[PDB]
């Protein structure tokens, strides 16, 4: 298993993902998806793969996203 991180632009660090959100996006990623869907605390998000970014999927919001493998 790899490691995914979201860029918090207000710490202005990357974060680690849940271990459990991390296992989801991480599991499309090698089944060779372009991008994934996963819920954190009832709100929606897709990883596009070919962006490297999180989108909001109510507010259209943008988030980096980075892999180590």
């Amino acid at each position: 298993s790899n490691n995914w991180r979201w860029f918090d632009d207000r710490s202005g660090r990357w974060c680690s993902y849940s271990a459990s959100n991390n296992s989801t996006i991480d599991s499309a990623w090698k089944s060779g998806e372009t991008s994934v869907r996963f819920t954190a605390g009832r709100r929606r998000y897709t990883v596009q793969f070919t962006t490297m970014v999180q989108v909001n999927e109510e507010t259209g919001n943008r988030r980096p996203v980075m892999l180590t493998l």
